[PDB]
Order: structure tokens, then sequence, then C-alpha cells
């Protein structure tokens, strides 16, 4: 259609099921409205979590001519999802791990219909992988890219009638991710490598025995799966 987006959520568009996406903490509505011009889905909610990107949004759908199509909501998380919805695809993108981890469990009882989940996190994924594994979703597929020189990873999930149970180095690397190293793989690994041990230049043995123990089994677990 008209809207240009970046690789990271061009890369989330390409795992939409078609139907409906909800998109949490939206990007000025921009993933949806590419959904709808691009065929991916055809009605959207973009949620706002504050009024300036909520208003945004709501300009940008008018804009692309698309205010019958998507629905934009003010209200934290998932409690924009009301109970008449039907809601094939959930995004949650450009986040923290734990933040989105924080969103899906404290929404847990909005997913009643078990859409596809595709989560796409900045940092310290492990937090959303735990929290995946303790609402019954399984992990389907992942993707770890970079852009302006930033390592992202993408989680698509979907729902398992049982438990699905991850290992320590599962939850931490991704299921997926470790059994397909490539080279962003290694770059974000090496990278948490060089600012584990940044840390320990500036942390006294003697003082933060804790920390520094927490410190070195990182370090322990990242050098064994390098
Ligand atoms: C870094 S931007 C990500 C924008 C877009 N999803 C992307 O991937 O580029 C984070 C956005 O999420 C919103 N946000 C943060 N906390 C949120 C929450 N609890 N619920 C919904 N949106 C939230 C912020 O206000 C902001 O609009």
């Amino acid at each position: 259609g008209m809207i240009s987006l970046n690789n990271r959520l061009t890369t989330v568009s390409r795992f939409l099921k078609q139907g409906t996406i909800a998109d949490i903490g939206s990007d000025h509505a921009y993933l949806p409205i590419y959904a709808i011009q691009n065929h991916l889905c055809e009605c959207g909610i973009a949620g706002e979590v504050i009024q300036g990107p909520f208003q945004a949004a709501v300009k940008n759908v008018a804009a692309n001519q698309l205010v019958d199509r998507i629905d934009v909501r003010l209200g934290d998380g998932l409690s924009v999802i009301q109970p008449e919805d039907v809601i094939d695809n959930i995004t949650i993108c450009g986040m923290g791990g734990p933040l989105i981890a924080k969103i899906l469990k404290d929404g847990q009882d909005k997913l009643s219909q078990h859409p596809r989940l595709i989560l796409q996190s900045n940092i310290q994924t492990e937090n959303l992988r735990q929290t995946l594994q303790q609402l019954n979703y399984e992990i389907i597929d992942e993707i770890i890219m970079e852009e302006k020189g930033h390592i992202y990873e993408i989680v698509v999930a979907e729902y398992s009638t049982e438990l699905i149970e991850l290992s320590s180095d599962e939850l931490k690397f991704g299921p997926k991710l470790l059994n397909n190293k490539n080279e962003y793989f290694i770059k974000k690994w090496q990278r948490e490598l060089e600012a584990l041990y940044h840390i320990k230049s500036k942390l006294n043995t003697e003082q933060h025995h804790q920390r520094l123990a927490q410190i070195n089994d990182e370090i322990a677990v990242i050098e064994r799966v390098l």
C-alpha cells in the first residue's frame, strides 16, 4: 500500500495469520496499517498506554483512510482487549523481554481464544520465554536479526493443551535460536560476554559477592554455549 516499515517490524509482519491483529504499544499504528494495506490482516486494534501515542495512532489511521478497519484504544497492555474481540494475532514489539512478560502475565485472562503471539524483544528475552511457558504457550519460530547495529529477537508462539517445559539454556538463548546459531546470535552473546566482563572491571570482589556470583555464572553459561 503506502506505509514503509523497518526490517524489524516487516519481519514480525511475515508471521501474521489472516484475520485480526492486536498490536500492543503500537508504533503509531504503523504495523496494523501496513498489515491491512498489504492484505496480511483485514482488521486491527492498536493499543496505546499514553495520550501522545494514542492521538498519533488515531491521526495516522485517519490519514490512511482505515478508521473503519483499525480501532485505536487507550489502556495498559492487554487491558485494551475487550470480550467481544476476535483476535488472530497479538503483536508486542520494541520492548524489553521483562515488560512483554509482565504484559502477558498480568493480562493472561485476555488470551482465552488462544491467539498467535508475535513478540519482538529488545533485551533479556529469557523473562518472556519463562512467562510463555507458564501460559501454556509453545515457541514455534524465532528470528534473531540486526538493524542500525542493534540485535533484536522475534519469538512466535502458539497455545498448547499441555505446558511445554524449556531448559535453562532454551529459556535464555531460545529453543529455535540455539539450534541455528547464526552470525547475529554469536554477535549478541559475544557482546553480552564483553558487557559482563566490563562490569567485573567496576566491582570490587571483596564488596559484591552476590552480584559477582550471578555475573560469573552467566559468563560460564555463555562461554559453554558459544
Ligand atoms: C519503544 S516503543 C515500541 C513501538 C512499536 N511497538 C515498535 O515496535 O516499534 C514502546 C511503545 O509502547 C508503549 N508502551 C509502554 N508500556 C506499555 C504498556 N504497558 N502497555 C501498552 N503500551 C505500552 C509506549 O508508550 C510506546 O508507545
